[PDB]
């Protein structure tokens, strides 16, 4: 098995960069704040739902949109005891308020019938609704993007869109229904793994982790795009035993490649590394939001992990920043443990690449999963702001231990300072639960 070097023209999360993280993450500038349990309330208008991954309605540039005098937050919600109830709800608050009680609930985006009424064959097998993005179009529409999950068909994941038709009521917002409800993309095998490859390899029993979800909408130069979590296909850098010999996945030096590769090949994470081919992918959309072009991934994570979630990208102060959430338990880097959860981050002069790691390693946030902690935040997401050097970091917060009258809720947002290729958690920047702008 001969060593080689092949980048496929895309950026890579290398083992050398990741191996720096266990020592770097000890610094407070990279650590998600800790929120005392006494400061936290349920989203009252959720009426007892557990509210998880959320994303705001954004203008094309990523900033928060103003719809009819309201901010809009879509969120996955349901109950921890029944995953197939997991569904997208549309919350909203009138611009200018930050209190958590100001968040109103317009209910589920979709009726159970909507997937059946839609001229779409993949929507028929949907069993859960997973995360995505939403944009306030020039026509004044609410254009939603999310993940079609099919528990029936081997966990297929499909990038899906729909326009959410909404009325205003002087008092409130109300969902009238959806249209242009359709599938967009589900992998092509050669650039992005698809469920067929997953099935052909032995579905779940292979240990592989097939992802294709969390589309994030972004425009640039009158082009519409979706950046999303995925896995590499056969013609980028695909998974397999051979992938551990591509030097591009290691970085640094050929000296380092030999040292790391041999140790990896004897590590008990060897197999996990061979199957690890996570990717932040990209496709161009036509003006009707249908597939126009499958573009090469913005970055891949071969041998490092199979799962880089919640792709996020936006232009800010002249540079493009790219973020993804990732679990330490699913990584194969020595020093990175199951107690650690991350937001990684990269920067580029153009939306389409090439991307270099922020803070020299890609580390932006590390959230600790110790037990003696009562609360935990998850699914961190950077929300760009109109002016300034700070982005708002939203997340959802859960509590250690069960309470019949406490659910997953909006975490207190905080600020992340972004300057050039360096980021820093702003100390004393705690906002209200779910606050989007500062
Ligand atoms: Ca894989």
């Amino acid at each position: 098995q001969k060593p080689y070097k092949e980048t496929y023209g895309i950026s890579h999360i290398t083992r050398h960069d990741m191996l720096q993280i266990p020592e770097q993450q000890k610094n407070e500038k990279y650590q998600v704040p800790e929120f005392d349990s006494s400061t936290i309330k349920n989203i009252s208008s959720a009426k007892g739902l557990d509210v998880w991954d959320s994303w705001p309605l954004q203008n094309a540039d990523g900033t928060v949109a103003n719809y009819h005098g309201y901010h809009i937050v879509f969120a996955l919600a349901g109950d921890p005891k029944n995953a197939d109830d997991t569904s997208i709800y549309m919350f909203y608050q009138k611009v200018g308020e930050t209190s958590i009680d100001s968040w109103k609930n317009a209910g589920r985006v979709f009726k159970d019938s909507d997937k059946f009424d839609a001229n779409d064959s993949i929507l028929k097998d949907q069993t859960q609704e997973w995360a995505g993005s939403a944009t306030f179009t020039s026509d004044g529409k609410i254009r939603l993007f999310y993940t079609d999950f099919s528990g029936k068909h081997y966990g297929k994941q499909t990038l899906t869109t729909a326009q959410v038709n909404v009325s205003a009521s002087d008092s409130s917002l109300n969902i009238n229904g959806v249209e242009d409800y359709k599938s967009i993309f589900d992998g092509d095998g050669k650039t992005y793994q698809n469920v067929q490859q997953f099935i052909d390899e032995g579905n779940y029993s292979s240990g592989d982790n097939h992802t294709l979800r969390d589309p994030h909408y972004v425009e640039d130069k009158g082009h519409k795009y979706l950046v999303f979590e995925a896995n590499t296909g056969t013609e980028d850098g695909y998974q397999g035993e051979e992938s551990l010999f591509n030097k591009a996945y290691y970085g640094k030096s050929t000296s380092f490649f030999r040292q790391e590769s041999q140790k990896l090949l004897q590590s008990d994470k060897k197999r996990t590394a061979e199957l690890a081919n996570g990717a932040l992918g990209m496709i161009e959309l036509n003006d009707d939001y249908t597939l126009k072009k499958v573009m090469k991934p913005l970055i891949a994570s071969n041998t490092v992990t199979d799962e880089i979630e919640r792709a996020n990208v936006f232009k800010m102060n002249g540079k493009w920043y790219l973020f993804t959430d990732s679990r330490g338990s699913k990584m194969t880097i020595d020093g990175i443990t199951s107690n650690d959860i991350y937001m990684l981050g990269y920067v580029s002069n153009s939306l389409t690449g090439p991307y270099k790691p922020l803070n020299k390693t890609g580390l932006v946030l590390k959230m600790d999963l110790d037990p003696n902690d009562v609360t935990f935040t998850y699914s961190h997401f950077a929300v760009p702001q109109a002016k300034g050097n700070n982005v708002v970091i939203t997340s959802y917060m859960t509590n250690r231990g069960f309470y019949a009258d406490k659910q997953s809720t909006f975490a207190p947002s905080f600020l992340l300072n972004i300057k050039g290729k360096k980021t820093s958690v702003v100390k004393d920047s705690i906002l209200e639960q779910g606050q989007l702008t500062v």
